[PDB]
């Protein structure tokens, strides 16, 4: 009955349904930012979603800004992720790795040699940041030299190479929620006077250069990108967001990527917020000719309506999938939804992570079986 449960052809990846597990930072990486058998269980549990997008995964230590998030820049991290992608896949799931660089949303205590976080311009975000040594005020970041942007692009390329060896079906470029690429896009944070600043074309340049680089590793139909066209999250602002994101989406459309993943304005990064904006998925559907994922604040009823009225092709769910590993089955049965517990979103252990229940206990047993086999396979 539900279009949400209709299988979907993602250019040769046949997704079981039109529901996506949104990327969700959970801060449960092991030593040296290496994924664990518990992470493998978590994703295996959620393999019933048509497509999984991982938690944001830093391409370098410079690109990290929160405790215990996983990386993709070392061989040990690759081998940890192999456990995850093997357990997914054995459950006949499909999974893309979200590539991250936090830009100015970090702290020198996370950085190599106690260096400052990097950014397009030396402007600190408002407020405070969690560090190993307690909550601290944000620092003014270091503005990147023109010649340094290519090195960060190369970090994305190397991250894509590692994602491929880890077995990911594809990769998603995180260009949303106030991190490095988003900081370049928007003129509230990008004050540069070189070829990466000024015009809308110049402000998008770094994004196109990242896409150019990772599309030398993965074919374009296995590279997605995530944008947040209208958010105040992490002190973001731009003088003409309709012009900026119309240009960007129109350019992205010509590149024939895997998909474009858009966050609805009613979400401020990780929380709900009331807001009047026209820059929702309906604004962008006519501007983008490919696969369009809509995310942010959806329920069963509103996600289904987005698909029925052809405003998007796939609907991503974040907090509901945290709490409901078998969310597609629950939707199909019109079953209750387990409530999501924000207190256990970030950090911690199995509690509020892998202990949310399934409708069918055999589903939980199968996820455990495949996670355990993957751990033996890739120990
Ligand atoms: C705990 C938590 C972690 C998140 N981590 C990420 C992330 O790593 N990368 C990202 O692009 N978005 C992240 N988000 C935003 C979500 O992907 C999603 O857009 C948001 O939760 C709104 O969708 P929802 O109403 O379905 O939860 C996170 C959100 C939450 C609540
Ligand atoms: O560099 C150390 C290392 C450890 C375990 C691995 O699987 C790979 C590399
Ligand atoms: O750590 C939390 C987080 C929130 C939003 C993101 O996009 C990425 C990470
Ligand atoms: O890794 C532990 C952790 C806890 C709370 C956070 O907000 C982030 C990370």
């Amino acid at each position: 009955m539900l279009k949400l449960l209709e299988p979907f052809d993602l250019n040769g990846l046949e997704l079981a349904n039109r529901m996506v597990m949104a990327p969700l930072t959970r801060n449960r990486a092991g030593p040296r930012f290496v994924p664990t058998k518990m992470n493998a269980l978590y994703y295996a549990q959620r393999s019933g979603l048509g497509l999984i997008i991982t938690e944001a995964t830093q391409i370098s230590q410079q690109g990290m800004g929160y405790p215990d998030t996983p990386g993709i820049y070392t061989d040990e991290q690759v081998d940890g992720w192999r456990m995850v992608t093997e357990a997914v896949h054995r459950r006949e799931g499909c999974i893309f790795l979200q590539l991250w660089h936090v830009g100015r949303v970090s702290h020198s205590s996370f950085q190599p040699n106690g260096q400052l976080p990097v950014a397009p311009s030396a402007i600190a975000p408002e407020g405070e940041v969690m560090t190993y040594d307690g909550i601290k005020p944000f620092e003014t970041p270091r503005a990147l030299e023109t010649e340094e942007v290519a090195h960060i692009v190369e970090d994305y390329r190397k991250a894509a190479i590692n994602a491929k060896r880890a077995g990911f079906d594809g990769i998603e470029i995180h260009s949303a929620n106030g991190y490095l690429l988003h900081e370049f896009l928007e003129d509230g944070t990008n004050k540069r006077t070189d070829r990466y600043g000024g015009s809308i074309e110049n402000r998008a340049r770094i994004v196109f250069e990242v896409l150019d680089a990772v599309c030398k590793v993965y074919p374009s139909r296995r590279v997605g990108i995530r944008l947040s066209p209208d958010t105040e999250f992490m002190s973001m602002s731009d003088s003409d967001r309709p012009a900026l994101y119309s240009y960007l989406v129109q350019e992205l459309s010509r590149r024939e990527l895997a998909y474009l993943h858009l966050i609805e304005p009613r979400i401020k990064g990780n929380v709900d917020v009331e807001k009047e904006s026209s820059l929702n998925v309906e604004f962008f559907r006519p501007l983008y000719k490919g696969v369009l994922i809509t995310a942010g604040g959806y329920q069963k009823e509103t996600g289904e309506e987005r698909l029925q009225k052809q405003h998007a092709d796939l609907v991503a769910y974040g907090r509901w999938v945290i709490a409901n590993p078998d969310l597609p089955s629950r939707f199909e049965q019109n079953a209750p939804l387990n409530p999501y517990d924000r207190a256990t979103f970030y950090g911690g252990n199995e509690k509020g992570y892998t202990d949310y229940p399934f409708l069918d206990p055999r589903d939980s047993q199968e996820a455990l079986k495949e996670a355990e086999a993957a751990e033996r396979k890739w120990r």
